């Protein structure tokens, strides 16, 4: 059994979302057990595709350092984090968690409808903290939305890393597609982010060997990578 949320547990616009109709395809999909979606052939449901024309695999990604005990678990791919075949994909969400703009408008545009039908399932997500939800038609298995901060606040984005690499241990995944979270409309300057990015990631890292093959950085914007390229040497 998953973990689905890192913190401790509108209303009308959640009630809608959950009473409009599905295709049997459709209801088959959604019901899929969220522990079993991970290693289903999520082809045997009819009503499934994968919505990225040709997704990026983790024998695809190129680590920083394979020799590194710790670098040869991370790496930077250059794009959207929805292009990513990993176990998970980090949605850079807000407090409601019913979608939006950037990225997070992206994640569901990708992933079909029912991604925000899950949504609705719960009580949207505290900042700092993290849902746990399937993917759906994105090739990456399960999305871990996380909230922001918005401005610079450390502590704030420190935690939105520690809850999804969290969520990642506790429920067995190995590898997690992140994006830069809170650096695009949010505000959080991108070199203090980043530098808090793969600082939490690196300790996760040594603290837990082994727990996790690959921690992709998906870098969207050109700046984007070049930060994180040097953040790492
Ligand atoms: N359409 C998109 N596709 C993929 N990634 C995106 C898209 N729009 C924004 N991003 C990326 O998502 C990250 C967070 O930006 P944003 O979506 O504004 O979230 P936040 O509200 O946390 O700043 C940034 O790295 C940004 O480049």
């Amino acid at each position: 059994e998953f973990v689905t949320y890192s913190g401790e547990e509108s209303s009308p616009t959640r009630t809608r979302i959950l009473s409009a109709a599905l295709s049997p395809a459709e209801r088959a999909i959604f019901d899929v057990p969220i522990e079993k979606w991970l290693s289903i052939d999520r082809s045997s449901l009819s009503g499934w595709k994968c919505a990225v024309p040709r997704p990026v695999t983790i024998e695809q990604l190129r680590p920083v350092d394979p020799s590194d005990a710790i670098l040869r678990h991370i790496a930077l791919y250059r794009g959207p984090v929805t292009d990513l075949q990993l176990d998970a994909i980090v949605n850079a969400a807000n407090t409601r968690c019913l979608g939006g703009g950037g990225v997070d408008g992206a994640i569901h545009r990708v992933a079909g409808p029912l991604l925000l039908r899950e949504c609705a399932t719960f009580n949207g997500c505290q900042t700092g903290e993290c849902r746990l939800t399937k993917g759906y038609q994105l090739p990456a298995r399960y999305v871990l939305h996380t909230v922001g901060p918005v401005g610079e606040r450390p502590d704030m984005l420190r935690k939105c890393y520690r809850s999804i690499l969290s969520l990642a241990l506790k429920n067995g995944l190995r590898s997690i597609g992140f994006c830069c979270v809170s650096t695009g409309v949010y505000g959080y300057p991108l070199l203090p982010a980043t530098r808090i990015a793969l600082g939490e990631t690196r300790k996760f890292l040594e603290e837990h060997g082994g727990a996790l093959d690959m921690c992709c950085f998906a870098c969207f914007q050109e700046d984007e990578y070049k930060t994180y390229e040097k953040c790492v040497g």
